[PDB]
């Protein structure tokens, strides 16, 4: 078994702060921001050996990434950016960096009490999204 153990499960969005502003800073257009911002996704995290899979299921888009910690991969984001992503496990936090067009955003996923707290940062703008077990 593993420490990445505390992330496995089906996590439903329960609260969001500043996500519209984060998306604006990322470069997401009006209509996509509106529709994406409405969604209440489930974030489904599973582990099989060294491979971690994170699925996002929602009324807007269903997305999935599978990766090995520390090993860069291709990701197409829900807003259709083509990004180069690397995910590491640092001090018990999953740290996800996306690079594209000379830009960068960092997404951290942390267990706090019975929640999964996700912090997304694009320059000075941070959004916090809180998820609970489904
Ligand atoms: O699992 C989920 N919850 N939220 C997302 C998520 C996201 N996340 C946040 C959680 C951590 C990984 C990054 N970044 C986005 C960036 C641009 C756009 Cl237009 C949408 C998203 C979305 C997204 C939102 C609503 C419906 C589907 C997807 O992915």
């Amino acid at each position: 078994s593993h420490m990445c153990d505390a992330f496995v499960g089906t996590w439903k969005l329960v609260s969001s702060e500043n996500f519209d502003d984060y998306m604006k800073e990322v470069g997401v257009g009006f209509a996509t921001r509106k529709v994406a911002g409405m969604a209440k996704p489930n974030m489904i995290i599973s582990v099989n050996g060294d491979v971690i899979t994170i699925k996002s299921e929602s009324t807007f888009k269903n997305t999935e990434i599978s990766f090995i910690l520390g090993q860069e991969f291709d990701e197409v984001t829900a807003d259709d950016r083509k990004v180069k992503s690397t995910i590491t496990l640092d001090g018990g936090v999953l740290v996800h960096v996306q690079k594209w067009d000379g830009k960068s955003t960092t997404i951290k996923r942390k267990r706090e009490d019975d929640k999964l707290v996700v912090e997304c940062v694009m320059k000075g703008v941070t959004s916090t999204r809180v998820y609970e077990r489904a």
